[PDB]
Order: C-alpha cells, then sequence, then structure tokens
C-alpha cells in the first residue's frame, strides 16, 4: 500500500486504553498505554509518530476519534491528512494473543504491551519481520 499511510485505534484491556497504530504496507505496529482515551492523548501520539516515520495520511475505524480541536492542530501542523481511501484486523487481533501470552512476564499491562510490540515486529513472516518490511518500504521510497 501507499507508504504513508497508518492506521490509528484505541482498544481497552484490564481497564486501561491502549492506542494502537499500524503501518499499513508493512503490518508494523506502535503501541502506548494511554491514561484516557482524549483528544490531547492522540495528537500527542499523533506528533509523536510524525516526527518518527513520514506520516501522509492516517485511518481510524473509529471517525470521531479524529474531530477535537487538539487533534486536527496536530495533524495541521505535522502535515498529515486523513486518509479516505485485511492486514489491520490481522494485525490487531495478533496483539491481543501476544499480550495474553506474555501478561505474566511483567507486572504492568504498558511493559507486557511494548513486549508484545516487540515479539509482533521483529517476527518472521515468512520471509521478513514487519520492522524489516517498513525500512525498505521508507529507504526505497526515499530513493525516488
Amino acid at each position: 500500500c501507499s507508504p504513508g499511510i497508518w492506521q490509528l485505534d484505541c482498544t481497552h484491556l484490564e481497564g486501561k486504553v491502549i492506542l494502537v497504530a499500524v503501518h499499513v504496507a508493512s503490518g508494523y505496529i506502535e503501541a502506548e498505554v494511554i491514561p484516557a482515551e482524549t483528544g490531547q492523548e492522540t495528537a500527542y501520539f499523533l506528533l509523536k509518530l510524525a516526527g518518527r516515520w513520514p506520516v501522509k495520511t492516517v485511518h481510524t475505524d473509529n471517525g470521531s476519534n479524529f474531530t477535537s480541536t487538539t487533534v486536527k492542530a496536530a495533524c495541521w501542523w505535522a502535515g498529515i491528512k486523513q486518509e479516505f481511501g485485511a492486514v489491520i484486523e490481522s494485525m490487531n487481533k495478533e496483539l491481543k494473543k501476544i499480550i495474553g501470552q506474555v501478561r505474566d512476564q511483567a507486572e504492568h499491562l504498558k511493559t507486557a504491551v511494548q513486549m508484545a510490540v516487540f515479539i509482533h515486529n521483529k517476527k518472521r513472516k515468512g520471509g521478513y519481520s514487519a520492522g524489516e518490511r517498513i525500512v525498505d518500504i521508507i529507504a526505497t521510497d526515499i530513493q525516488t
């Protein structure tokens, strides 16, 4: 898929909120455990993400997540547009299973989440991992 397209959603687990971003073309994920589902948290996550990867457009399954002033200011400043055009269902499903598998390896949920992100991104799927594919996709895109 287009290399600047990301999918962003929140999930719930243990009374806490997990913000999950998926680079659509590679399956690569970035996540954070946030205190609450707010416009402030989403805008902050977006700005961080865009300073790390070339974020052109962002899609979500909950369009109302993106209507606050705060979120639209973050997209304005970072040059992000909303994307109007199985991967995402697979990667998200995949994340909860791994969180479930390592949950007892960490005291806190946020640690388990990051362990699952790490496992997910490094898993060779053949056969490269999602982390290998996102850097190849971005590096090839740089060179014209």
